[PDB]
């Protein structure tokens, strides 16, 4: 008795289905629910009918996920590949905050940084068809053109200025330009910023002190540092884009708990560690048993809400809790970073769930270890699993799948 996303109030479960469909994920920061449609974007209709006019009938996942949480005074990180639609995703929320605002002030209200001149000019244009109807200007600071034409922003608007970190710094220390009013900064593709040595020049641009946002495809340690030092209360949107090693054991029905004890006491793996189980009663029973082993375990269950469920996942990240027990429902959507080990105490009847639970261990790369317990009571999956292990022939040998 359910309606498949043709509902008015929705349910937390339904929201989770929503995200899983569009593949988007978020790290908790008291986050607002994502957009289904433009008609209540939180944006004014004069901007919406422009969104329609350009032919953007459908929101890209990054747009629907990033915009609603940007409309509130919170910084966001946009982990997404190029072509995601992320440009308009940071443009629209900027435009609505452009006016919350005068002509004569002289010194940009907002700044947009990009690794390449091509991007700076793409952002310029993509912004211009949104800005020109709104009656204000966007200026690109780029070389390779006549300087007189650049110095041409005569009415001295430049409510938004888009430029390379490496050329804007050129006009900054000489103080040929001022950021007295730049209280909104956007960092598109900080990947190739660092990949093209804009690190220190970018850091030079730290003036004024409100929102700052950051769209990338990746977060290497250089990029993560740049993030933490300048992003107050980060909100991390992510979009779904082999890694896993897939060790597998054959065992009796419940000798498996002693093996789990052995693994945990091996110390080979570093908490957080996720151990899945097919049955709820066995979920809470093994969790209590791991509690008796002295380990710090946290249970994520539907009786409580996201406010507390999120608190629990955060309680997993922050090291107050080490091991997590779960049913398939308990954490289909969860995205706890760099978990050392996925223990399938019971392999699920459906095969896609296995792929799903092991599918979340490496962000861009991790230990990716997944031990899966097996028996003859779970024979139906055996023939399938083998070939899927071959599909990820990388990182693992099935070694002993001589039967089905
Ligand atoms: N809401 C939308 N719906 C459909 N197409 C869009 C939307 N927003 C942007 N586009 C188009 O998608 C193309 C991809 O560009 P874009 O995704 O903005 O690059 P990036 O991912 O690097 O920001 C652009 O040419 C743009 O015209
Ligand atoms: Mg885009």
């Amino acid at each position: 008795h359910w309606s498949e996303k043709k509902l008015e109030e929705m349910k937390e479960r339904d929201w989770r289905i929503f995200k899983e469909n569009f593949g988007i994920s978020t790290k908790g920061g008291s986050i607002p629910n994502p957009m289904r449609n433009w008609e209540e974007s939180g944006l004014p209709r004069r901007l919406l009918d422009i969104v329609y006019r350009v032919g953007y009938d459908e929101p890209t996942p990054i747009q629907r996920a990033a915009i609603p949480i940007a409309l509130q005074a919170r910084d966001l990180i946009g982990v997404a590949v190029t072509g995601s639609g992320k440009t308009a995703a940071f443009l629209l929320p900027l435009l609505v905050y452009i006016s919350e605002e005068y002509n004569k002030n002289d010194g940009p209200y907002a700044l947009i940084l990009a690794p390449t001149r091509e991007l700076v000019q793409q952002i310029e244009s993509e912004a211009r068809k949104f800005a020109d109807p709104l009656g204000f200007t966007v200026v690109s600071i780029v070389g390779g053109h006549s300087l007189e034409e650049q110095a041409f922003a005569l009415r001295n608007g430049a409510e938004i200025i888009v430029a390379t970190p490496g050329r804007l710094v050129d006009c900054i220390e000489r103080r040929l330009l001022v950021f007295s009013q730049c209280c909104y900064v956007i960092m598109d593709e900080a990947d190739r910023m660092i990949d093209q040595g804009f690190e220190e020049p970018l850091t030079k641009i730290l003036d004024a002190l409100r929102q700052t946002m950051m769209y990338t495809a990746t977060m290497p340690p250089t990029v993560e540092k740049i993030a933490k030092k300048y992003l107050r209360r980060p909100a991390i949107v992510t979009i779904g884009n082999t890694v896993e090693q897939r060790v597998e054991f054959i065992a009796g029905e419940d000798k498996r708990k002693r093996r789990l004890q052995e693994i945990l006491n091996s110390g080979q793996f570093k908490p957080p560690i996720i151990v899945f189980v097919n049955i709820k009663r066995n979920c809470e029973m093994v969790a209590k048993d791991i509690k008796s082993w002295g380990f710090s375990t946290v249970t994520l269950h539907g009786s409580k809400t996201q406010e507390q469920r999120e608190a629990s996942l955060a309680a997993l990240r922050n090291g107050q809790a080490h091991i997590l027990v779960a049913t398939d429902l308990a954490g289909r959507g969860i995205d706890v970073p760099d978990v050392s080990l996925v223990v399938n105490f019971n392999m699920p009847s459906t095969i896609e769930a296995y792929t799903h639970r092991i599918g979340r261990t490496g962000r861009a790369g991790k230990s990716g270890v997944a031990i899966t317990f097996l028996g003859n009571e779970d024979a139906d999956v055996m023939y399938d699993l083998k070939q899927i292990i071959s599909k990820s022939s990388i990182s693992k040998v099935p070694e002993e799948l001589r039967r089905h």
